[PDB]
């Protein structure tokens, strides 16, 4: 029956789903310790499945409110919370903080029998590192001759509603149309799943360090939903209004929001265009319609920053005000303006989309065999093709890259090269030489003290690096473009000072 059974030690959740969903939560720690679905433990027998490594110790409370049931844990900075609906298989959760954990970093992980629940969706194996040997840190590994990694479960939060793990008799998805206390913007992407060989983690990363571009949000995460299936996968559409009835700590109702809706303008219409608001409090983001129109998700009143992308390039930024119950209209338009180009490697949407081994970085590690040659690599234009103009240049592996390009004598005037990163580590950054001129050297970008493009990431601070030619320095014919990385600091490998490309621009 729908319910709550008590004992010294524990709450037992009875969802009352079709196909059983009941779980039990420790009255000391707040850990899940049993998850019983269609008659089957799926929680892991040596850990539990909570927030971070575990709350350890807090004060535990059930109760039910008609059809619904919530478990609150609270401990001196975090409340967390359990919420189920009589008849859907489903852990409905939410996270408050009033200051981020010790460890520095929010997250949610479910560890659960990996032999019942092997695989994970939907990126597959890349992210299983059991039986494999570390390769980087703790947790870049080779298993067999595979580059594995719990980074390569990782999506960028715009995109990322919907993740799991299965097996041929169960399912468990975490639903997540919430991320306005999260960190980074749209673009961030995080930890999801990973198969490690003692079980298979299923997470939520509300925050953490990894290529962190901002200073993280406190107040409520989530709601956030882990539903368990037998061999359906759940549409993402879940209604958790209900939080409203339950006096959650930091949950604004739909009733205190407000929106902004209008169109966006002028941007490349070969990308995709999305808006995205901001403030210390929260962050919200939208895909636009092709023809630039939008609508905000629901957003807490407040004053936000508004930005612009085509892509992941920002072309114009702005401010707006929301007000509970009302919608504010405002437009936004600009476009990236360069000159009368030379050439052009890439496109500017703030990604190194294209590139060689662009596609396969998500996935795998760069020193993966799979990889294509990293360099050092000659790109001449008119001849190479996007895909021999290495992602990323790295101080130690495939440093510096060359381009050799021709020009007309009507191109030999004053130019702009302009050298657009999404990402740097280590401090680099690039110097260039055009034929017997050498620019200045850009002193060292913001240190976001993370690895990345070793971890499936490529979202940095999106640093760009003109470099002003004098006229009479470009030559009637061929051309030589030398791109170094410079810092001084130092590394092994892909450890190594690095960054990675978004487009390189040679205009007038
Ligand atoms: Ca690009």
């Amino acid at each position: 029956a729908f319910g709550i059974t008590t004992s010294s030690s524990a709450y037992v959740i009875d969802t009352n789903a079709p196909n059983q969903l009941k779980f039990t939560v420790s009255r000391s720690s707040c850990d899940i310790t049993s998850i019983i679905h269609y008659g089957t433990e799926l929680q892991y027998s040596s850990q539990g499945s909570h927030i971070g490594s575990g709350l350890g110790s807090a004060t535990v409370t059930a109760t039910q409110s008609g059809d619904y049931i919530k478990v609150t844990c609270v401990t001196d900075t975090l409340t967390q919370y359990m919420v189920v609906h009589n008849g859907d298989p489903i852990i409905h959760m939410a996270t408050y903080i009033t200051a981020e954990p010790s460890i520095g970093e929010l997250r949610f992980i479910a560890r659960l029998n990996s032999d019942l629940l092997p695989n994970e969706e939907p990126f597959g194996d890349v992210s299983t590192t059991a039986d494999g040997t570390a390769i980087e840190g703790s947790d870049v590994f080779l298993v067999g001759s595979e580059t594995r990694s719990k980074f390569y479960s990782s999506e960028r939060f715009i995109d990322d509603q919907r993740h799991c793990i299965a097996g041929d008799a169960h399912r468990v998805c975490m639903i997540l149309n919430q991320y306005e206390s999260s960190s980074g913007g749209p673009f961030h992407r995080d930890i999801n799943s990973n198969n490690g060989g003692s079980y298979n983690a299923l997470y939520w990363y509300m925050n953490s360090g990894h290529v962190q571009t901002e200073s993280y949000r406190m107040g409520l995460h989530g709601p956030y939903s882990m539903y368990f299936s037998r061999s359906g996968t759940p549409s993402t559409s879940i209604d958790t209004s209900f939080f409203a009835d339950l006096d959650i700590k930091g949950y604004v109702a739909a009733s205190g929001r407000g929106k902004v809706a209008g169109t966006a303008s002028g941007a490349d219409s070969s990308m995709d265009w999305v808006v995205h608001w901001y403030n210390d409090a929260a962050q919200y983001w939208t895909y636009t319609s092709s023809s630039g129109s939008f609508t905000s998700p629901a957003m807490k009143p407040g004053t936000y920053t508004m930005v612009y992308y085509q892509g992941e390039y920002a072309v114009a930024t702005s401010s707006v005000t929301v007000s509970a119950g009302s919608t504010t209209t405002k437009n936004i338009s600009g476009s990236v303006k360069t000159g009368t180009t030379i050439f052009k490697i890439g496109e500017w949407d703030g990604q190194p989309t294209g590139f060689r081994n662009a596609a396969n970085q998500l996935r795998m590690h760069p020193s993966d065999s799979r990889m294509s040659s990293w360099g050092p690599l000659t790109y001449t234009v008119g001849s190479s093709a996007l895909t021999d103009f290495p992602m990323a240049v790295f101080k130690s592996v495939n440093n510096p890259v060359t381009i050799k390009f021709t020009a007309t004598s009507a191109q030999t005037g004053a130019a702009t090269l302009r050298i657009g990163t999404t990402l740097s580590f280590a401090g680099g950054r690039p110097q260039a030489t055009i034929n017997s001129y050498t620019g200045s050297a850009p002193a060292a970008p913001t240190n976001l003290d993370s690895r990345g493009v070793t971890r499936g990431a490529y979202r940095g601070l999106g640093e760009v690096y003109d470099v002003s030619i004098p006229s009479g320095t470009i030559v009637a014919g061929t051309n030589t473009i030398t791109i170094n990385v410079i810092s001084g600091s130092s590394g092994d490998t892909y450890l190594s000072p690095n960054f990675i490309f978004d487009c390189v621009e040679l205009f007038q």
